[PDB]
């Protein structure tokens, strides 16, 4: 069936859309080539629509059925809880899209009578009606990139009341089931230092390793109605409350497998028969689907001793080499199997024999040295998109601060330390906002984080070595320096000067600012301050941070205030 059908009504914006980086002194201090930075808008939606619309022709085989049964046997160990309306309301981000039924996210969080009554009505309707398709809105996503243009991605999501119901039925399932089923291959269970450790140990565990990333083209569009029912069959192996079982059954047929698309103006836009990006099961469902197809495809291809790492549609496989020619042929066979399963490739995969040459979640393992000169592995990435987005976030207030998520996840990197920490600490210190909580996203869930708490967060996620790395690889330094020239970002020497300046000011303030000056900017001086474990680090409650993925799932993981 066709992934989408369209009526001809346009994908419309709900307000004016900005596509150009503003010319602003603060952003210009970071990046001078403002014309290279753009944001996608609804104006390119038609180009995306063409790319994502195609027929799927899936063929399943014994390897696929075998792997599915293995996955279901592990899912059969799970007991999932139904969340109460209160619990589910507390997981709603404060800025989540309002309902068309007369209330918004703040009303949901406050347990307002109108919100709760409506949510209860939507729940009862899921229990009673197993068929009526649930409406969804389709919008063009606004994302920032550097030129060399990408057309906007399309997001599809149901009303706020439905989203709260999805949490009640499935939040515990999508939080617990993926690890139970996929074990160590489930990527979202790892903090950054744990992900590096898994990749390095997996690589070194092979006698003669070979690895590869597999890029599926337009993954969400490749997901079939069969795939979404197979995913449901895995969820149904959990012990579930009867109302949760019915809600899952109803949501599967009424929302997850497909449904009508309405634009921002209320016009009937088309019909979807593939994965919606903006529902609670997207991350878990995609991960399970990718894992199932790939695990089966590895068997078809006769790849030996595979170990996969999967996060949504992002897949990396590390196996035992059978020799160069044998590996090349096996990878072609793997791709052929994936294609039969409706997961055709974007870039054809290539075998790699160096761990550093593999890219997963757009990141690669690199090496630096700590204060003692000992090797430390850490994950880095090309900093182009992070810097372009940081520039946009400097000129405009945005709902998610990618820069803060990037400092958290990429803290050990040369570019996050020299450029992102320096730039934002400088501006926030001047504005007396070092302690103002900002929203950021980690594995798709939203968190409200005060930049002054960064040192202890970094220590937990990466280790104290994140504050001492030096002697970065020549390859990594070259990629950063090349990026800076391309984007017109000032050279590293300028960043060192700015860092010494903000470091002095932070130290002068005492308190949490001084801990930031000491730990975050020790790299900027020769006269190192002593770094010890931060007392606050051991008390940090990071429960919930690296448990599961929730991208598109409308999840907020910070604490709800008492009423």
């Amino acid at each position: 069936s066709m992934s989408y059908t369209w009526t001809g009504a346009l994908i419309t914006p709900c307000a004016a859309e900005e596509s150009k980086l503003p010319i602003n002194p603060l952003s210009n201090s970071l990046l001078r080539h403002h014309n290279m930075v753009y944001a996608t808008t609804s104006r390119s939606a038609s180009l995306r629509q063409k790319k994502v619309t195609f027929d799927r022709l899936q063929v399943l085989d014994d390897h696929y059925r075998d792997v599915l049964k293995e996955m279901k046997a592990k899912a059969s160990t799970v007991k999932a809880k139904l969340l109460s309306i209160e619990e589910a309301c507390k997981l709603t981000p404060p800025h989540s899209a309002k309902s068309k039924f007369g209330y918004g996210a703040k009303d949901v969080r406050n347990l307002s009578s109108r919100a709760v009554n409506h949510i209860r009505s939507v729940w009862e309707d899921l229990l009673e009606d197993t068929e009526t398709p649930i409406d969804t809105t389709i919008m063009a996503k606004s994302e920032v990139f550097c030129v060399q243009r990408k057309p906007a991605r399309l997001i599809v999501f149901p009303d706020l009341g439905v989203r709260v119901c999805e949490k009640m039925a499935l939040y515990d399932v999508v939080s617990t089931l993926p690890q139970a089923v996929m074990g160590s291959s489930y990527g979202f269970q790892y903090s950054p230092k744990q992900r590096v450790e898994f990749l390095v140990n997996t690589w070194k565990s092979k006698k003669c390793p070979m690895g590869f990333s597999y890029d599926t083209r337009c993954f969400d569009s490749t997901v079939t109605e069969s795939d979404i029912r197979v995913e449901e069959s895995i969820y149904q192996c959990c012990d579930l409350a009867p109302e949760a079982r019915q809600a899952i059954r109803s949501l599967t047929e009424r929302l997850y497998i497909g449904g009508p698309l309405t634009n921002s103006k209320g016009q009937n836009c088309g019909y979807r028969r593939c994965r919606a990006s903006g529902v609670l099961t997207t991350s878990c469902g995609n991960t399970l689907t990718c894992y199932l197809k790939a695990t089966a495809a590895c068997r078809a291809a006769k790849l030996q001793d595979c170990t996969m790492l999967v996060n949504g549609d992002d897949l990396v496989v590390i196996c035992e080499s059978a020799g160069t020619q044998e590996d090349a042929a096996a990878l072609r066979a793997f791709t052929e199997a994936m294609t039969r399963y409706s997961a055709p490739p974007g870039d054809p995969p290539q075998p790699e024999y160096d761990l550093e040459l593999i890219t997963s979640c757009s990141s690669n393992v690199s090496v630096a040295h700590d204060a003692s000169g000992k090797r430390v592995y850490y994950l880095t990435r090309d900093p182009t998109t992070p810097l372009a987005r940081a520039a946009w976030e400097t000129a405009r207030h945005t709902p998610i601060n990618s820069w803060l998520g990037n400092i958290i996840m990429y803290a050990p990197t040369l570019w996050a330390r020299m450029i992102l920490m320096t730039h934002f600490f400088s501006i926030l210190l001047a504005q007396e906002q070092l302690g103002k909580a900002l929203d950021c996203q980690i594995y798709g869930a939203c968190y409200s984080i005060e930049p002054l708490d960064l040192p202890q967060i970094i220590e937990r996620l990466h280790g104290l070595s994140a504050f001492t790395l030096h002697s970065y690889s020549p390859g990594e330094i070259n990629r950063v320096a090349s990026c800076l020239r391309k984007l017109g970002v000032p050279p590293l020497r300028t960043w060192r000067h700015r860092a010494r300046s903000v470091r002095a000011k932070l130290l002068s303030q005492g308190g949490r600012a001084a801990i930031c000056g000491r730990y975050l900017f020790n790299w900027a001086v020769r006269t190192k301050l002593k770094l010890t474990p931060i007392p606050a680090a051991s008390q940090l409650d990071l429960s919930g941070w690296f448990v599961a993925g929730y991208s598109g799932g409308d999840i907020y993981h910070s604490l709800s205030r008492a009423r």
